[PDB]
């Protein structure tokens, strides 16, 4: 659908059997989610934002359903203030910007 | 134009007589630019991001031209790693997300 930006572009995701809301974030290269229960092995990673750097657990091959749309990719789980869907997944659900 | 998200959505802006490149960022509420010479009066502000919070100077009613589109708005200048156009200006140039 089309989303204007007068509000935050929030969507529902289902991940790991849990329902969450997340921002569709075109500035973010990677998807990063607040700390939560995911099955599996992960590897530590460090990522940067405004404010500085944080350490996150990287999970690969995770299935996310964003709106109805399923995608599989790497997810980083970490101390973010908000769940953000980044370009790695936005690409898979066919998201574009238009102006 | 429509922009797909396989690469960072960068655009040229002109602000304060100077030409810069900036990311179109649907997840950012506010616009935040690296340190630069703006004239005028400003206010301290702190904003948060992934990584922590930073202190910035807020300038109001500044003209930006982003592509050939003029907008006036608040801009925050400070130590971001990259210039970010946030939704406060994205709404003025008519930007939309579509999937
Ligand atoms: O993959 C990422 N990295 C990365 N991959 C890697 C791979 C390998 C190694 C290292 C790596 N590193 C990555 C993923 C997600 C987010 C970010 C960092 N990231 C933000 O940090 N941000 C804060 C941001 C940016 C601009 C403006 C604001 C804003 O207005 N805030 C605000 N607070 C306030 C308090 C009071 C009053 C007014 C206020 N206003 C906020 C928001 C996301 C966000 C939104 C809400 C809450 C938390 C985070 C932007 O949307 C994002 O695109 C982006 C912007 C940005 C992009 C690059 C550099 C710096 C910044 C990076």
């Amino acid at each position: 659908p089309q989303v204007t930006l007068w509000q935050r572009p929030l969507v529902t995701i289902k991940i790991g059997g849990q329902l969450k809301e997340a921002l569709l974030d075109t500035g973010a290269d990677d998807t990063v989610l607040e700390e939560m229960s995911l099955p599996g092995r992960w590897k530590p990673k460090m990522i940067g934002g405004i404010g500085g750097f944080i350490k996150v657990r990287q999970y690969d091959q995770i299935l996310i359903e964003i709106c109805g749309h399923k995608a599989i990719g790497t997810v980083l789980v970490g101390p973010t203030p908000f769940n953000v869907i980044g370009r790695n997944l936005l690409t898979q659900i066919g998201c574009t910007l238009n102006f």
